[PDB]
């Protein structure tokens, strides 16, 4: 398959690929998780999510496999490290709660509704479901594994943060000899809008493709 | 040692700590280097090369370890990976050379003047030269491995170019728990300013800590 993307046009085989969508739980895309309450604007994720259903069907259906991760901990947090751990000291999410104790254990912590993909993203029988602890999806995971079992070697990237956990798992997957593509319209940045166009600019230029969700649904349909 | 940070002052010691100077080249700092020649601004790297002039002295008389990246490749570009390669279709500067064959064998090659350190940066006996194959100083080179056997646990960032093999090692250091700093004036992005804010804004805001040259310097002096 041919996909029309900045710079230019790559080419796929859907069998060979793998579509990641990144952390699309409450904590990332909905009203009241952890990136709505760390002061972050979340008022614009709604129509990624439908993107993201949309792609996910398309990708299915042409037989890739749909990687879906959610990021975050041990309700305890001894999975986010502590103090010896630079995670301890950047994560937002951390800092939120040393700011607001009643919110202690209820921000990224397995088994709670903020840790939880957001209720219109479900996963079906076949595709893989990864938790990861820090940012990148290719540190401290199976996903490199995972994805050389299968000869897997273009990754369609989709997800929240565009410039955090989504460019960082691209800028690894090009480390680790991957081919990565953003569709632009199904990721949202976390903080001003300069850092979904500075994440997108570095991916283009340097890292890996840009394309977008109609394209790509559009390329896959044979 | 306390050093004055953004969003927050830090400590370390020194003598556990390596300054990290990332591909002060002719490629990426010179005019009528590769970066120049692939359409970046260079026009305005004399202020980093002094600053970071100004870090390295300062480092070294802390008993700070010295580490130099020379990124680049074999002048035959076995290095930069085949067709099978994603650096081979996202290196700028093997889309200059095939623009310009004249320049074929010259950009990021060892032993060429486009490779070599700038006039004004001489490592010292002691320093550690590390070259690289790829954005980031964390893959695929002894880096890791380097910095364990000395128990360092805070890495100090200059160089070029700030949103791309400085902001990817920082970011793979914060994945392999490093605490990562960089002194935003003496760093220069690939692209337009916006990258350069942008670099910032991701490790400032997720990945470690952003100071400066005189207050790095300061901090050292006792
Ligand atoms: N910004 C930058 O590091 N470009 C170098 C890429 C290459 O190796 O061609």
């Amino acid at each position: 398959t041919t996909l029309t993307a900045r710079p230019e046009a790559i080419t796929f085989d859907p069998q060979q690929s793998a579509l990641i969508v990144v952390d699309m739980q409450n904590a990332y895309a909905t009203p009241g998780g952890y990136l709505d309450l760390a002061g972050f604007d979340v008022s614009t994720t709604r129509p990624v999510i439908a993107n993201i259903q949309t792609a996910v069907t398309a990708a299915r259906a042409a037989g890739m496999l749909i990687i879906w991760f959610q990021n975050g901990w041990d309700e305890q947090y001894v999975e986010a490290g502590g103090p010896g751990s630079p995670n301890f000291h950047k994560s937002n999410a951390l800092k939120t709660m040393r700011k607001q104790p009643q919110l202690q254990g209820k921000l990224l912590a397995k088994g709670s509704w903020d840790y939880q993909l957001v209720d219109e993203l479900v996963p079906q029988p076949g595709d893989i479901v990864l938790p990861k602890p820090r940012y990148s999806g290719f540190f401290n995971t199976p996903l490199d594994s995972i994805l050389r079992s299968r000869g897997i070697r273009h990754l369609v990237f989709t997800g929240i943060a565009t410039n955090v956990c989504v460019e960082s798992t691209l800028r690894d997957g090009f480390f680790l000899e991957y081919f990565g593509v953003v569709l632009e319209d199904a990721t949202h940045q976390a903080g001003p809008k300069f850092a979904q166009k500075a994440a997108l600019f570095n991916i283009e230029t340097f890292f890996g493709w840009v394309s977008d969700v109609e394209t790509f649904c559009d390329a896959l349909s044979p």
